[PDB]
């Protein structure tokens, strides 16, 4: 069985996520105060 497509894809899965969820922290590591203080009044 040389099918590690499920693999190398799983891999796609948790990496995409992985540079988004460190993306959007490294887009809003600070700056958001603002968007929570106009959501914040």
């Amino acid at each position: 069985a040389d099918k590690p497509d499920l693999g190398e894809i799983n891999s796609f899965d948790k990496a995409k996520l992985k540079k988004t969820e460190t993306q959007e922290k490294n887009t809003l590591p600070t700056k958001e105060t603002i968007e929570q203080e106009k959501q914040a009044k």
